[PDB]
C-alpha cells in the first residue's frame, strides 16, 4: 500500500499532478525527435549512445503516460474533492521501469567514455548488477511506506549502499577514462558525473517523502521531485551524452559530425 491511496485531493492538487505527468510525456517525446534526427551526425563508434537516448525517451515517456492515465482512472470528483475509485495508483511501476532505463543510461556513458571489449562488458555487468540491487531493494522498501516506516528505512539503507557502490564505479570510470576523450569532452564528462550525482539523489529523497511529509501535499512533492529528476537524469543527461558523442565524432574525423557542428 502506497501513501497516495490515503488521501482525497483538492481539484488543484489533482490537476497539478496530472499536468506534471502530461508535461513529462511531452518533454520526453519532443526530446526523442531531437535524438533521432541528430543520430545521423554521430560516428558509428558512438551511434548506440544516441540510440539509447531514444530508447530511454520512449521508455520514460510511456511510464509517465501510463502513470497519467492511472492517476485519472483512480480518482473522480465526488462531493467537492477527487476521491479514490476502484482502480489504484502507485509508484511501483516506475521502479519496474528503472530495471531497463538505468542500465541504458549507464551504457550510454560507458560508450562515450571509449570503453570497449572485455572492459566494457565487465564494467556494464557490475554496474547493472549494482543498479538492479538498488532498484529491487528500493521496490521492496516502498511496499512498506504506509504499514511500516522502519522497514522502508532499512530497505532504503540497503538500497543506498548499492547506490553508493554504483556511483563509485561510475566516478572511477569517468575520472580514469577522461584522458582518452577527444575534442575537449574530457572537461564535459566531469559535468556529466556531477549532473548524475545531483539528479539521481532526488530519487531517494522522493522515496523518503512518506517519512517526513505523509499528507496530500507530500504526494504532490514526490511527483514534482520525480519530474525534476526524470528531466535532469534522462533528457538533460541525454543531451550532454549526445553533445559528447558528436564532438568526439568530429574530432575523430567523421565528416557528417564536422558539417553538423560547423552549421551551428
Ligand atoms: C531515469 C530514472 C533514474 C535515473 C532512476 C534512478 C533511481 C535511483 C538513483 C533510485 C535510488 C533509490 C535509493 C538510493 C534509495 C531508496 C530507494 C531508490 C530505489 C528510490
Ligand atoms: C529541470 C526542471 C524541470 C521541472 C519543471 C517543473 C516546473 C513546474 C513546477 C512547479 C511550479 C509550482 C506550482 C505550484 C504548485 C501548486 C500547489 C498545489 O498543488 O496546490
Ligand atoms: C502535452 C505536453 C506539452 C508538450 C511539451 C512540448 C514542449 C517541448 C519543449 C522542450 C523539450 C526538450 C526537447 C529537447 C531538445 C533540445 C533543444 C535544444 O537544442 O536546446
Ligand atoms: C511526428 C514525428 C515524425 C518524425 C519523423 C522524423 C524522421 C527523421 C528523419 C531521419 O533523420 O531519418
Ligand atoms: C541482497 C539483499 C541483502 C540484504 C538486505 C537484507 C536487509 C534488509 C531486510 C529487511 C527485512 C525486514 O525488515 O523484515
Ligand atoms: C536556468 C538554467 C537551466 C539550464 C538547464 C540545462 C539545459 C540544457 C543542457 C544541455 C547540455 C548541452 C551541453 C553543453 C555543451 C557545451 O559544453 O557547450
Ligand atoms: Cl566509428
Ligand atoms: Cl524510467
Amino acid at each position: 500500500k502506497n501513501i497516495e491511496s490515503l488521501f482525497d485531493y483538492s481539484a488543484g492538487q489533482f490537476e497539478f499532478i496530472d499536468h506534471l505527468l502530461t508535461m513529462g510525456v511531452g518533454v520526453h517525446f519532443a526530446a526523442l525527435i531531437f535524438f533521432l534526427v541528430v543520430s545521423q551526425f554521430v560516428a558509428p563508434k558512438y551511434r548506440i549512445a544516441t540510440a539509447l537516448s531514444c530508447i530511454v525517451m520512449v521508455s520514460a515517456g510511456l511510464i509517465l503516460n501510463s502513470q497519467a492515465v492511472m492517476w485519472t482512472d483512480a480518482y473522480a470528483y465526488v462531493d467537492g474533492s477527487y476521491q479514490l475509485q476502484d482502480l489504484t495508483f502507485s509508484n511501483g511501476y516506475r521502479y519496474v521501469n528503472w530495471m531497463a532505463t538505468i542500465p541504458c543510461l549507464l551504457l550510454q556513458l560507458l560508450i562515450v567514455l571509449n570503453l570497449k571489449g572485455k572492459e566494457l562488458f565487465s564494467t556494464a555487468t557490475w554496474l547493472i548488477l549494482a543498479a538492479w540491487g538498488m532498484i529491487i531493494t528500493g521496490y521492496v522498501g516502498q511496499l512498506y511506506e504506509v504499514d511500516d516506516i522502519a522497514q522502508l528505512m532499512i530497505w532504503g539503507a540497503v538500497s543506498t549502499a548499492f547506490f553508493v557502490v554504483m556511483n563509485w564505479i561510475v566516478g572511477t570510470k569517468i575520472f580514469k577514462n577522461r584522458a582518452t576523450m577527444l575534442g575537449g569532452t574530457d572537461s564535459t564528462i566531469t559535468k556529466v558525473f556531477w549532473l548524475m550525482m545531483f539528479a539521481w539523489t532526488l530519487y531517494p529523497i522522493a522515496y523518503l517523502v512518506p517519512a517526513f511529509m505523509n499528507n496530500a501535499d507530500g504526494v504532490v512533492l514526490r511527483q514534482l521531485l520525480f519530474t525534476i529528476a526524470d528531466i535532469s537524469s534522462k533528457v538533460i543527461y541525454g543531451l550532454m551524452i549526445t553533445y559528447i558523442a558528436i564532438q568526439q565524432s568530429a574530432a575523430a574525423g567523421y565528416v557528417p559530425a564536422q558539417q553538423a557542428l560547423g552549421r551551428i
